[PDB]
């Protein structure tokens, strides 16, 4: 349920596992005391700021890495919207009747825009069993 993401690969906008949560990456700074990168981000479900510092590994000598952890993105078919959330469908064929949708610019107008013209896919995030489609593709 987890990616593991250099922190040299994280600009703004990122989407990070924040204190466990997912959360949209609002500013990027550096630990003067640790060299530790702090990531501080807005949550995708709840809205609220969370920070996180990096974690640094030595997996081999002079190798020093970084990483935040990236929610792993579920891509899902979408069979139908309606007020504000959609239905949609995994690659198994299990259906979500009921998938809210991120208010990150403007996802549902766009989304709706590409459903109106089968190629679109809901990429969903989840946090605590709760799914969100936080961005989508074509």
């Amino acid at each position: 349920n987890t990616v593991s993401i250099p922190c040299h690969h994280i600009r703004l906008g990122d989407i990070l596992l924040l204190q466990g949560r997912p959360c949209q990456v609002i500013r990027i700074s550096t630990s003067a005391a640790t060299g530790q990168h702090r990531y501080l981000g807005v949550d995708l479900f709840t809205k609220e700021l969370r920070e996180e510092s990096s974690s640094i590994s030595t997996p081999s000598p002079s190798v020093v890495v970084q990483t935040m952890c990236g929610p792993v993105f579920k891509q899902y078919r979408v069979l139908d919207m309606q007020a504000g959330h959609i239905v949609a469908m995994t690659e198994t064929g299990d259906v979500k009747q009921n998938l809210p949708v991120s208010e990150q610019s403007n996802l549902y107008e766009r989304l709706q825009r590409a459903f109106e013209s089968g190629s679109v896919r809901a990429l969903v995030v989840s946090d605590n069993g709760r799914e969100l489609v936080c961005d989508m593709a074509v």
